């Protein structure tokens, strides 16, 4: 015949199999004077047709040339979806069935999955679609309000959401991440965060945290990796991850009084929030009260905490072998060597080692500990 490849495909496909809503025409007509072959009749008074080799449709009395995709879209049931950039304001949009979402929506995620190249279907009806390309200044304001991100951070977030497909499994009363991409610093950090009650002012963070608490941490993890300077597949410190998390949380009630003494002189401060609950340079809470030394330009500062008003404490240090202080609830261990694996112990009632996705009663654990969590006697 003389039809275009696509058009030939479409026309002779639905020839040896004429669909339900249709009707075989197969006739000649004179539309706007021009000889036109009408192939089929479709709902809405549309006749899929050809003016020789040009392809299209007749509606009312006019012929319009159109791609097989445009026709296929015109005949299809439209699906309505909710588009947003921040998960706070939404607009309903229609997308042709069988068509690719990306065409009309730009880059999009749905339920944590990139669907920029998925083909539309009634299953997506009423689903939320997150857009993130071609963002106006208003959009970026919205994003800064709901995510606390700028544009590069947002793009990083969707990138991580794409790449971080780590299975998460149940281990006793906790969850843990299958090991890959040097993710154990994330694993032990989250094992520690699972003991904590937190709320987050920014909506996307609170929502992600709710999923986290219900055993679905990947979204939240992706937010954290986006907020910080973490690189996929690159090992980092558990304490950094925890710090980013806690910097995002509402810890306004948490304070403590600190005193420093060194050659530079004498300083007294009240630290608030994350600064009140995270401490570096000792693993022992008791040292915070009795005083301990950290390194400084002048050599070494003496550090003393005189007042605590905190929901919990995390004391961290460069990895060291030592007997665990008496009140520790959970701890991170950095086991060096060539690479550098992280594992985690919980102390009560059973002293237990969490390593990837296994749990075993501890027989002997000498170190090297890097983070200790305290919930009582503060
Ligand atoms: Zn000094």
């Amino acid at each position: 015949i003389q039809l275009d490849d696509d058009a030939r495909v479409f026309v002779q496909a639905n020839m040896d199999c004429l669909p339900t809503d249709w009707r075989l025409v197969n006739k000649f007509d004179s539309v706007d004077g021009v000889r036109t072959i009408k192939y089929f009749e479709c709902p809405g008074g549309i006749f899929v047709s050809s003016q020789g080799k040009k392809f299209g449709y007749v509606q009312n009395g006019s012929f319009k040339e159109a791609s097989v995709s445009q026709i296929r879209a015109l005949l299809a049931n439209k699906v309505d979806v909710l588009c947003t950039v921040d998960g706070v304001n939404f607009r309903s949009c229609c997308v042709a069935e069988g068509e690719v979402f990306g065409k009309t929506l730009g880059s999009v995620f749905c339920d944590g999955i990139n669907v920029t190249k998925v083909r539309c279907s009634a299953i997506y009806k009423g689903k939320v679609f997150f857009q993130y390309s071609d963002l106006s200044e208003a959009d970026l304001v919205a994003v800064k309000d709901a995510f606390g991100f700028d544009e590069p951070q947002l793009l990083k977030y969707y990138t991580m959401l794409g790449m971080c497909k780590w299975p998460v499994v149940v281990c006793g009363n906790y969850f843990a991440f299958k090991q890959s991409n040097n993710n154990c610093y994330i694993n032990v950090a989250c094992l520690m965060l699972q003991h904590l009650s937190l709320k987050f002012p920014k909506w996307q963070w609170q929502e992600a945290w709710n999923e986290f608490r219900s055993g679905k941490p990947l979204r939240f993890v992706s937010l954290v990796l986006a907020k910080g300077s973490f690189k996929f597949n690159e090992p980092s410190d558990s304490i950094d991850f925890m710090r980013v998390v806690l910097r995002e949380a509402d810890l306004s009630g948490a304070t403590c009084n600190l005193e420093f003494v060194c050659k530079c002189g004498v300083k007294q401060e009240q630290r608030k929030g994350v600064d009140a609950v995270m401490h570096f340079g000792t693993l022992d809470k008791g040292d915070l009260v009795r005083g301990y030394n950290i390194a400084c330009t002048c050599g070494s500062k003496l550090v003393h905490c005189t007042q605590f008003n905190v929901p919990f404490l995390i004391c961290s240090n460069t990895p060291e072998g030592r007997k665990l202080p008496d009140d520790v609830v959970a701890a991170n261990i950095f086991t060096g060597g060539s690479v550098g694996h992280y594992t985690h112990v919980k102390c009560k009632p059973k002293y237990q080692l969490y390593d990837a996705c296994n749990v075993n009663k501890v027989s002997e654990a000498k170190g090297n500990f890097t983070d200790c969590l305290y919930l009582k006697n503060l």
